RNA sequence: CGCAUGCG
RNA sequence: CGCAUGCG
């Protein structure tokens, strides 16, 4: 068994840079994983992908496609006070949110400002 | 149900320029699509990607990543007489081939000259 | 011996466009070069890079990599009133600041608004 | 102590992709290193850089600026049959050689084709 | 500004 | 085509 915090840190230590869309995806993956008791399945898939020589980024995409909790799942809403609260290497990946975004199509999360404005983070 | 020619024309209508590396990708997509009877699935993915705000170029890339026939597929080899047979706008995207290229990693096709020399087309 | 104004004019005469990130880099280079009495050394590096085939943009970058005053240097903070004060052609190169930015890693300057919000200019 | 083969492989293992300008720089560094008996210092410098959190690419550039054999050193000439013999991710880094290329200014090597054409590899 | 790698 | 990272 692995905790959410421990798994996030393992995943973060494989990712280039900081505050990228993949860093946000790690947080999303680990929260949904925790809530669905999928953390060990997720961890196993991550390790196996690395073992096969896949990039960490590739491994995270594959998790959203292969682990059941993410299949046909909507991105979580993340409430923020301002655009400045969005991770610092994600700003160019924001788009208006479509009617039915799916995590397995690259919609990581939906940021929601205090006036209710939303911005979708897309890989 | 959609013709390969018709789907090609739809795709081309969305693309900037003429004879670009993405026009070459359209042709590869339509050939492999026709052969696998996947043209309707391909047309659906193209439209779904455009609908969620993807550029036409990105929508084509999404097809290679999401439609089963392109999964792990090696690029076709296209035999040519000279480098002049390659559309001029594709020339900036030409590069030597790797050991085991995959369409879903950006390798559209491999051009091969009479003397066996090759030039890969990478988006 | 060369003045900061003369060097800036030489550099500008090489650059395309108006109000680009590279124009701001010139201003940063000439200021820190004036302060450190490095203008002749900067000038020599600029000319030496051009002579070996670097673009003017690349030659300005080579100065930040090669001239001692720019080594690990933190970028200057420029106080502004609105994001509209930042030249239009620079807008594409703006992003949030990292923990400890350095000129020789591409951080030209940091624009700061009255309320303390910041925008880093990254080449 | 370390051998030239063991050092190359250590360095290669840290580099992204294959056949890049940095892969060629590894071969150059270990060749001139071996010939000048600088392998242990080169290894020491590479490890310290990585320990500081520098990228392997950064570490290799620092070697060319810090290790005496590379200071003001001419790039080696590599005799090849045709452009196809150049490493597969170096083609876009080739340019005409200036009068006096230096490794510490990023001139990794000069390829000499059988037809007489010279092409310098520039980082 | 450009190259390389990763990802879509 | 775009984004991210690294390098010049
Ligand atoms: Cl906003
Ligand atoms: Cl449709
Ligand atoms: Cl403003
Ligand atoms: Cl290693
Ligand atoms: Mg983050
Ligand atoms: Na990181
Ligand atoms: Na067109
Ligand atoms: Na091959
Ligand atoms: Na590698
Ligand atoms: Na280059
Ligand atoms: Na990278
Ligand atoms: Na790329
Ligand atoms: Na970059």
């Amino acid at each position: 068994d692995i905790s959410a915090k421990d798994l996030r840190n393992i995943m973060y230590d494989h990712l280039p840079g900081f505050g990228t869309a993949f860093h946000q995806l790690v947080q999303v993956i680990c929260k949904l994983g925790k809530d669905s008791n999928s953390l060990d399945i997720i961890h196993a898939e991550f390790q196996a992908s690395l073992a096969e020589g896949d990039s960490p980024q590739c491994a995270l995409i594959q998790i959203t496609k292969r682990v059941p909790i993410f299949q046909d799942a909507a991105p979580p809403v993340i409430h923020i006070r301002s655009r400045g609260d969005i991770p610092r290497a994600c700003q160019k990946s924001l788009r208006p949110v479509p009617p039915s975004p799916k995590i397995d199509r690259g919609w990581v999360c939906v940021f929601q400002l205090q006036d209710g404005k939303t911005l979708g983070l897309k890989i």
